[PDB]
């Protein structure tokens, strides 16, 4: 059986809170009341929710409504929980209140007023420092919530709403969000297949914080090598036959080996053996201009078979590839 395994950093942080911080079935949700918000128009559409612009007749505040689509009442209990401890945390949404939709019965979360820029607008138009700046944006996002317990586990650029305009970030949908707690097993269904940590892959479930560094690792190289997704699998397996043409097969192995994973000897045949790639092979004209040697350094220090060895959130933070946007903010 598997090799226990235990985040570097924010280890204990969960066990040191009351237990009603993490343990979200207890949590009563009091719900407010829905004659306060009219919905002024739909702002976009998922599998599991309807987004809208709204309004707070009792205040005249702009807000904005998720209405969701039925989940399990646990599912809805976690990100509720979630939200509640998260609320106030660098560029994470602010959930203002919890109502029940007349139409669907359905759950309805409303948060503090967030604007998109329409992002195709933007990414023709993204600098190399602004790829720098927005990554440092996430990073406080994903370092305040590992430092209060929580993985967000569906990192990708669904989930990162930009304000261009007012230099403004936020990290959305924590549906898939859980507490990291040692030594528990999580289920490695989750994540979207081209942000899927090696670790889901291989079905190592003993993981942490460090899932959300590859998942932003995937995310750069998609930005500087402007290739989205870059690994591009078109199933789960082949997902890890992307990675493994890259990172190559030996790192892939001995990682297996370190924590005594057990895969499939099917899965090793079709893994085959593949050398480590220089990651100047995916640099073209196209894309130079937003490639540097700190951004390959730090690329590098994000995508790790092994999930111990791959930056925390805080490390990155004091990466070269920031040091002038942390110099700017500073200014
Ligand atoms: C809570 C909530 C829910 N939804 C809401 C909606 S919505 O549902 O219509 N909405 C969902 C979110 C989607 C995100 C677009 N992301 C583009 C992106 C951003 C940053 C990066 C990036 C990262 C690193 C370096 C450089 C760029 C990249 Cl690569 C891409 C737009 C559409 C609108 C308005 C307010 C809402 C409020």
């Amino acid at each position: 059986g598997p090799v226990p395994s235990r985040a570097r950093v924010y280890t204990d942080v969960n066990t040191h809170r009351p237990r009603e911080y993490w343990d979200y079935e207890s949590h009563v949700v009091e719900w407010g009341n829905q004659d306060d918000y009219q919905l002024v128009r739909k702002l976009g559409r998922g599998k599991y929710s309807e987004v809208f612009e709204a309004i707070n007749i009792t205040n005249n505040e702009k807000v904005v409504v998720k209405i969701l689509k039925p989940v399990k009442k646990k599912k809805i209990k976690r990100e509720i929980k979630i939200l509640e401890n998260l609320r106030g945390g660098p560029n994470i949404i602010t959930l203002a209140d919890i109502v029940k939709d007349p139409v669907s019965r359905t759950p309805a979360l409303v948060f503090e007023h967030v604007n998109n820029t329409d992002f195709k607008q933007l990414y023709q138009t993204l600098t190399d420092y602004d790829i720098r700046f927005y990554m440092y944006e996430i990073l406080k996002a994903l370092d305040y919530c590992h430092s209060m317990g929580i993985m967000h586990r569906d990192v990708k650029p669904h989930n990162v709403m930009i304000d261009h305009e007012h230099r403004k970030l936020r990290l959305i949908d924590w549906g898939l969000a859980e507490f990291y707690h040692p030594g528990q097993e999580y289920n490695v269904r989750v994540a979207s297949r081209y942000f899927k940590g090696p670790e889901l892959l291989v079905d190592y479930q003993m993981y942490d914080y460090s899932l959300d560094m590859w998942s932003l690792g995937c995310m750069l190289a998609s930005m500087i090598f402007r290739k989205e997704p870059f690994f591009h699998g078109h199933d789960n397996y082949d997902q890890l036959v992307r990675i493994a043409k890259v990172l190559g097969t030996e790192d892939l192995y001995d990682y297996i080996d370190k924590y005594n994973i057990e895969l499939d000897p099917r899965f090793n045949d079709i893994l085959g053996r593949h050398s480590r790639k220089r990651w100047e092979r995916f640099v073209h004209s196209e894309n130079q201009h937003l490639v540097s040697p700190e951004a390959l350094d730090f690329l590098d220090k994000l995508l790790r078979y092994d999930h111990q060895s791959r930056l925390t959130a805080r490390e990155a933070m004091e990466h070269p590839y920031f040091y002038t946007v942390v110099k700017d903010q500073a200014r």
